């Protein structure tokens, strides 16, 4: 500071530590076909939420099966991606009037599809001076059988209702029926002139492949996998579908390698072929394969459907870094909501499948059905565990997102201590919690940065290096008894 | 690495080791006649799969 | 300094030694056609930005198919330049008009051809005084099936869209519509009278070989390698249709060393005749062949399809460069975005390939597609391999580009231990990185200027020499263990 007139000064002085946090590790993104809602990526914590906002799957897809496997499983949150073979302005639309005829708002459907052709929407007069009541209704059948649509009681009791009461046409107010339609999941209400409605009902009228699944991409639109790449809580991919449509699975590889801070979860296909000829389609670190599918009960003919694996093993992962932490080899757990498998595998083709990286579900008597192998599709032996790969993404994540108050510092031995600081107790937290692995902290981990990381050409051209080495802990494979009679 | 553009960057480095495994010891091959079957090699575990 | 009147002085001094600082060494140059854009080499960072800007490619080239295989495989920065068949003024053009029918403003589009003739521009007057809107639009299809193009929802949904608000007839604003409409990927307009325009829409009017690869050279107007050879970020240069034009191979070689400061790719044909009989079509140092051709998913059938493989490698060396370094091989590395090969080579084939020049795409079982062979189509034993002659290339412009403060200085001892000290200030950053083998700095590189490199017909004759010998690092190309039972 600068002193040029008397008085009192009071400053203020950074400290020696700046503390780092844990990001999120357990939410996953799912990709696949609809039958509602809207193309943006959203948020999901729960079944309902789902059913709710997209419905049901057509007969193309698996999407919903997945979904309910992966909360059945302990998991906590989705990110929901739908994918549409409709442009994404085959909208269907509608208008609202005035006492004498005046187009005073325009309706739309949030969504693309056939869909909002079966929406409607009805108008009614409230008992308060200047206030109307709204009603919207869907049906997700036929619509020749809906009997009396506007009545109190249709013909079919309809899919989806809303209500919504003390509305007004003030744009000022805040019963204003632009800003409390808004949280709606079946319509979009724009304002166009001064007025109010007349009473009745209205109908919404005038309603894949890999590039729907690549998505779009402008500047004020993002679909498919470029929505998905401007979110930073998805740490693991999956596609149910991706064996149905050519060049997906290394559409998903390349976008985990790309982002580096996902990872990819593959499954089999339905007919693989001979066991002595199977291999991994890919041979990525961040990736991993999981054979064969499974049995559930379809909850529209209550008979069993074979479908693939993904979600209720992204629900164990999810589980598992719940429970345990990131370290934690997500194997050797059960598999909830499910009947059966395709197929029991032994022990004798199990040693021809695993050390080719492809990871077996196996079913034990007086045990159950459970996940048996940890290994990703991985050539590099530095890689081999899943494990590691997982707590890599993390640690290297969080530093990366916690450090940013040190660009433009100067270079000097004050800023060195501190970031030294900093970084040495979040390794110590994550080595307290069994990560790291040492019976003290200089076999676990080291940090260096100073006058040995750092030269005179490095200052001068304004690079600061630190260096850090880590132990990470793998697991126990193979459990050896050797017993003898000596002694 | 090439620095261009001011911000934080995230390097990994190759460690000092890396581990070999062994591979199987135990694995036969026949030839020979039989009544059915396909001719391309299959794998079998267990008696009852070579009748079957 | 002179001193004729008391008083205090202050001066300066130069210090002991200056900085070198390292260019970039990973950005890529592109030609071929395409089907919107201006002819001006332009700089891409996104794949959404190359859709943006320029479109999708006639069926007489594979220049959208390469651009996306370099930003799948992680690549940073293109520079592209557009080729085209029409002459570089076959523009279409309009005119705006005012109140009572004066030509107020220009308007021309940016980039010759035909697709000129399918934009449309739509001026409306605004809700504040002395203010009004104007849009842009464009459709890559047929014009015959458009409904209505000035309405707010035109029948098929147009390809471009572009809107600007607040737009004024002021000069001496900064909401002149001159400034504003700058920043378009469309149209250009130029001001002729005052005024302001009246609402409505409007269409604009009346609209290879290797001369137009050569490109333009004139004063103000630059296109094709003359437009490149006025860029010095780029670092490798790559035509993907050079086997369709003749005479394009050497050219490329010819530019590159001629400025010699980049690197050229190139790809085989598609049919290369019988294998004993291949040959590299040049002999230079600054060119690299790659072979066989690949498979991809094209976007418009769905199907797979036929291209060459050099924007899938230029983008490996971009990512090589970035997590490596310039001294690393960018060989036994993974193919990303494809789906198979054309043939697959064996290792008795390999054997009478690598020997002459000629690198090899592969696909191992277990192990995938990857690269193997990192050699140039040299002759000359002491440039047989790439990594050595890009590192040349790399410290040769840094020193070029960061010695110009030396020029007119003092021709004695201070000036050159400046000028030795930061060289090797320089070369001991590059040999820690592992880029120079050595286990001591003596064994890596020397430096020397002073009265052992100049004599004294050299100071009165204005020479400065300095001279430096270096010892760069070479891959392992051939891994062999000798096993025996001795000992």
């Amino acid at each position: 500071s600068e002193y040029q007139s008397p008085g009192v000064y009071v400053e203020e002085v950074q400290s020696g530590s700046k503390s780092v946090e844990g990001v999120s590790t357990s939410t996953a993104g799912f990709l696949g076909q609809t039958e509602r809602g809207p193309v943006e990526p959203r948020l999901v914590t729960n079944y309902a939420d789902f059913e709710r906002l997209y419905g049901a799957s057509p007969k193309s897809s698996d999407l919903d099966a997945a979904v309910d496997g992966f909360f059945k499983n302990g998991g906590s949150r989705c990110f929901i991606g739908r994918v549409s073979g409709a442009d994404i302005d085959d909208v269907a639309t509608g208008i609202l009037a005035d006492d004498e005829g005046n187009e005073i708002a325009e309706v739309e459907a949030n969504g693309p599809g056939q869909w909002g052709e079966s929406v409607a929407v009805i108008v009614e007069d409230s008992q308060y001076p200047n206030q109307f009541d709204i009603t919207v209704r869907y049906w997700s059948g036929d619509l020749e059988a809906v009997s009396k649509p506007h009545g109190d009681r249709p013909d079919p009791s309809p899919d989806v209702e809303e209500v919504y009461d003390g509305l007004s046409a003030d744009p000022e107010a805040s019963n204003f029926y632009e800003k409390q339609l808004e949280s709606s999941v079946l319509v979009d209400i724009e304002y166009k002139d001064d007025g109010t409605p007349v009473d009745g009902l209205t109908w919404l009228h005038r309603d894949v492949t890999l590039k729907d699944y690549e998505g779009v991409n402008k500047p004020g639109l993002r679909t498919g996998l470029a929505g998905f790449k401007a979110i930073d809580e998805i740490s693991m991919v999956c596609a149910p579908d991706e064996n149905d449509i050519d060049g997906l699975t290394d559409s998903i590889v390349a976008h985990c390698e790309n982002m580096g801070d996902r990872f990819a979860i593959l499954q089999s296909p339905q007919n693989p072929g001979p066991v002595s000829e199977m291999e991994t389609p890919v041979d990525s670190s961040y990736a991993a394969y999981y054979y064969p599918w499974v049995n559930v009960l379809d909850p529209v003919t209550n008979r069993e459907k074979l479908v693939p694996p993904g979600g209720h093993i992204a629900g164990i992962y999810s589980r598992t870094d719940q429970e345990h932490g990131v370290h934690k080899a997500p194997a050797n757990e059960t598999l909830r909501g499910i009947v059966g498998l395709q197929h029991n595998i032994t022990k004798g083709e199990q040693d021809v499948l695993n050390p080719k990286g492809i990871n077996c579900i196996r079913s034990f008597q007086g045990r159950g059905i459970r996940v048996w192998g940890a290994r990703t599709t991985s050539s590099d032996p530095e890689w081999k565990y899943l494990n590691v790969r997982r707590l890599f993404l993390f640690i290297e994540q969080s530093i990366q997102e916690g450090t940013q108050w040190a660009v433009f510092e100067p270079n000097e031995q004050d800023t060195w201590g501190r970031i030294r600081q900093s970084v040495t107790n979040f390794l110590r937290t994550v080595w307290r919690n069994g990560g790291l692995q040492g019976q003290s902290e200089d076999d676990a981990f080291y940090v260096k940065c100073g006058e040995e990381t750092m030269s005179e050409d490095d200052i001068d051209n304004g690079r600061l290096i630190v260096e850090i080495g880590v132990a990470p802990v793998k697991p126990a494979e193979f459990v050896i008894f050797r017993i003898s009679q000596d002694t």
